[PDB]
């Protein structure tokens, strides 16, 4: 037992990280088959980032202007193209460590692991959520651009995130692996509104189920509620509205614990209206929303990969 | 910027995880060079665990009773020996994926990454601390025994922990890679007292420095304190006493931020006495003690491996 914010094993992704240098700028790239994917702002200087014309900037670059290094191995760039906000560098060698993989665009509220990298070398791995406002609250220092987020299902790596920017507010923004930003953000150093964030209600409920499974039950109460009644409370506390789709995805946890979803909603309602009175749930003094229902089932059932 | 509870990249360890089966029991082993390391209670049935005589139990086992599987590869066991609470199974093949590695015994308060595994297959990685009472608060289901904890320094993996037991209180106990338990625990299914835990003060201070570096400063206050005045408060709140060694290890963070260590202590004292008034620090509503000073420096400077 016990419940931890757990990341996927990162080995399959480590074998794909490379360093990409263009002029004065170095960041991380992702080497899959004979293509290296990286943020297009690798071609920008500090001043370019204030107002970059990427098409004009990229036209001044040739294949030999991109230095790609995999560990100490030098890759030969034989083609380059821009797809949305990512650069695709064709190299003459297929990555022998390419895992089975997919590119996926995840939905707000889904979770993934990030392999933070600098100069093409991994430094750490952590789990986070795509916020409802399409930011992530990561750990990204200068040079971390091109680090990727992913999920693993048995032997298949689903890449869902590539890191591009830190907003002036300190939160993080990036793209899917086709180079489309999550949210309204652009790869330009300018003020960018993220918009109101909200708490991922179905994830909070999943984590309450995880708490019950592990013996934390003080928050279970006498009440029930309706979906509409609960959503009135959700809106007041800036929680995502709960739908029947959410109720259905919580089904297996309700069945294991014997606690109907609307009964758990009534407990959550009381927690929102009355706070936690200085108590904790699974070692947290706040309501946690970075565990999906699938994450909870995974950890409580010992699902494995390779 | 931003500050996350970050684990080490686990690839170097994933390539060492194998499945070890002895009779009816399967758990995880660590395959390094031509030796596989695993908890000795792999030789125990459910009933054996109540009061095992490991010497007698192991005598009934031969090399061919240990099935070691690496992915789909079968390893040939050519020798076995018990070292404290671990079994060392000599195999006829050196693991081609063996990283540079060391075995280290860590101190209470130090942190490490756990690669949680089942049936020899990795399932997830997380960072945790060795508690002052030598337990860890992990996530370990049935079959996770033999999962290991480790740190990485550039290219070298320092293995420090092997998982052996879940105590009836739900916390976790294990050994170094020489098979010596951390804490007073034994590999027997019995009631075992862990003893009073305390909060790792030097780690809380490190995390407050991490907060300041990342822009959380509301807790910075008007006061200072003395080491003794602070330790009177520490003892009242079941915090480890702060020593000069702790002050010294916090030096680099004090220098980066310009906040003297004893001033940060005075901030911590006020947090202990007055709570956080419903505010948060680095997204947490409680004082976090699972980041060491080196952990903070690592994350805030982008150290890589």
């Amino acid at each position: 037992s016990g419940f931890r914010k757990m990341a996927f094993p990162s080995g399959k992704v480590e074998g794909c990280m490379v360093q990409v240098t263009c002029g004065t700028t170095t960041l991380n790239g992702l080497w899959l088959d004979d293509v290296v994917y990286c943020p297009r702002h690798v071609i920008c200087t500090s001043e370019d980032m204030l107002n970059p014309n990427y098409e004009d900037l990229l036209i001044r670059k040739s294949n030999h202007n991109f230095l790609v290094q995999a560990g100490n191995v030098q890759l030969r760039v034989i083609g380059h193209s821009m797809q949305n906000c990512v650069l695709k560098l064709k190299v003459d060698t297929a990555n022998p460590k390419t895992p089975k993989y997919k590119f996926v665009r995840i939905q707000p509220g889904q979770t993934f692991s990030v392999l933070a990298c600098y100069n093409g070398s991994p430094s750490g791995v952590y789990q986070c959520a795509m916020r409802p406002n399409f930011t992530i609250k990561g750990s990204f220092l200068n040079g971390s651009c091109g680090s990727v987020g992913f999920n693993i299902d048995y032997d298949c790596v689903s890449f869902c995130y590539m890191h591009h920017m830190e907003l002036p507010t300190g939160v993080h923004a990036g793209t899917d692996l086709e180079g489309n930003f999550y949210g309204p953000f652009v790869d330009r150093q300018t003020a960018q509104a993220a918009g109101t964030d909200t708490t991922i209600t179905v994830n909070v409920l999943a984590w309450l189920y995880a708490a019950v499974i592990n013996g934390d039950r003080w928050f279970l109460n006498r009440f029930t509620t309706t979906l509409n009644d609960f959503n009135l409370v959700a809106m007041k506390y800036n929680y995502e509205p709960l739908t029947q789709d959410h109720v259905d995805i919580l089904g297996p946890l309700s069945a294991q614990t014997g606690i109907a979803v609307l009964d758990m909603c009534a407990s959550l309602k009381e927690l929102l209206q009355n706070g936690m009175n200085g108590r904790t749930i699974l070692g947290s003094a706040l309501l946690e929303d970075e565990f999906t229902p699938f994450d909870v089932v995974r950890q409580c059932s010992g699902v494995t990969f390779q």
